[PDB]
């Protein structure tokens, strides 16, 4: 069992916002193989596909590393 990844958590992760956030969701969607989604759909897909916190944050760190 894991605590669900909430919409607030997606905001704090930088995945809800303007164009920078949209591009992050597209890159994270490719890495997690869930496709592009808006924030609301992205949140739902993480739950439907049972994406683990560890996998989500590993992919997020990789996406953020490429930004630097």
């Amino acid at each position: 069992w894991e605590e669900e990844i909430t919409f607030a958590e997606l905001i704090e992760a930088g995945l809800v916002g303007g164009e920078m956030a949209r591009r992050r969701r597209q890159r994270l969607g490719e890495e997690l193989k869930i496709g592009y989604a808006n924030g609301r759909q992205f949140h739902k897909r993480l739950k439907v596909f049972r994406i683990s916190r560890d996998a989500f944050y590993a992919a997020l760190a990789q996406v953020m590393r490429e930004e630097a």
